[PDB]
């Protein structure tokens, strides 16, 4: 909930694609499902950010594959939510002092990725939620106290942002060695918070 | 341009409805076709930044048609470029030591609006502008040292933005007195570059 008047709360940004949203076990089922006689990566074998990149050492053409899953229409409607993620949110937001934005990137075909994540999040998080959606390729630029977001290395056009970048556990990052002091939430389940309160006055 | 290495470049917000596009016009030409026996409101006689209050105003019932014309599929895509926008815009993008990001807010009916921006900014500024642009109804987030954006108070979550807001005039504002020391760009014709200036180290 807001601070009053001209007051301050903490303002904690929280990722959409591999925090909120199965991005990954999305992509593999439909993936499987339309590439059948194709081989694939189990979640447990994902390596590095990119699913295109390693999908195209897999087999020549596969990127391109890989690709048109998430370019289709309903991909990002239909992801199903991560455990926790939305009560965790939900509760999050109903903090005194506590500011909430969910800070997401759409991919480079904008016919559907947009309209879907706002329609995402209007299914489980009511129409007011909408308000605090924000939508960007350059996270550096959005202040904040913390981002909770699966990408390890965050970058742009702000070489210093102002919020703490703490990892969210993906299975594509899970084995990452992170350098002192970065840290890791490891699940909705884990203590997200004694992070945020770390933050707090 | 992008600065150096972890250097810092200028950041200029650049606002998207009355500013590089002219969603007054566009407005009041489809508002007069689609309902052609309703009073109207000429720009000139625009008060108010909330077209539909002032509507609203003027007739029981025309606020309503008036939402209908901006929730309509096309009327985002087909907003004219104001003039000189799309060439400042381009020039400002292509200096030293100066990034620029589209920061605009959707509407609350999110089916087309969305999607017809990253759309617009594609026909008008290409495939790779579509990385500058950020959607969100709380610009206060975003830092930057400017924003250009024609909407006299502009409020959020963080009461101290690090950005000036300059205000872009159009029929709605031409007439406000700002306090000291609020600057405005008055077109684009105007010497947006030396207010840039004014920003740089
Ligand atoms: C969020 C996410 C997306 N992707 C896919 C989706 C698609 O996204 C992009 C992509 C690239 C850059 C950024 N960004 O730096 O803001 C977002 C998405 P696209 O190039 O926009 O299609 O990169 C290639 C593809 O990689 C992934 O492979 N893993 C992820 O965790
Ligand atoms: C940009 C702009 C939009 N409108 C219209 C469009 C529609 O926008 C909103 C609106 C409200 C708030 C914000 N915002 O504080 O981010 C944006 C748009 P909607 O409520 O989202 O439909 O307000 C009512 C309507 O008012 C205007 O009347 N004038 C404008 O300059
Ligand atoms: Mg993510
Ligand atoms: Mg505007």
């Amino acid at each position: 909930s807001n601070a009053a008047s001209g007051g301050r709360a903490l303002r904690v940004l929280v990722d959409m694609d591999g925090v909120l949203a199965d991005f990954e076990g999305g992509f593999l089922r439909k993936f499987r499902a339309r590439f059948p006689d194709q081989p694939f990566i189990a979640l447990e074998d994902r390596r590095g950010f990119w699913v295109s990149e390693q999908y195209g050492r897999l087999r020549p053409g596969l990127s391109e594959k890989a690709i048109s899953i998430w370019e289709s229409k309903n991909f990002f409607f239909e992801l199903e939510p991560l455990p926790g993620a939305v009560e965790a949110v939900k509760e999050m937001a109903s903090l005194q002092n506590t500011d909430v934005f969910i800070c997401t990137s759409p991919i480079k075909m904008f016919k559907y990725c947009p309209y879907e994540k706002y329609a995402w999040v209007e299914k489980y998080f009511g129409p007011d939620f909408l308000e605090q959606i924000v939508l960007t390729r350059d996270k550096t630029v959005v202040s904040a106290d913390l981002l909770i977001d699966d990408r390890p290395d965050i970058t742009g056009a702000e070489p210093t942002p102002s919020w703490e970048h703490v990892l969210f556990t993906a299975c594509h990052n899970q084995h990452l060695q992170l350098q002192p002091p970065r840290r890791r939430l490891h699940s909705w389940a884990d203590d997200w918070k004694a992070i945020l309160d770390s933050k707090r006055p």
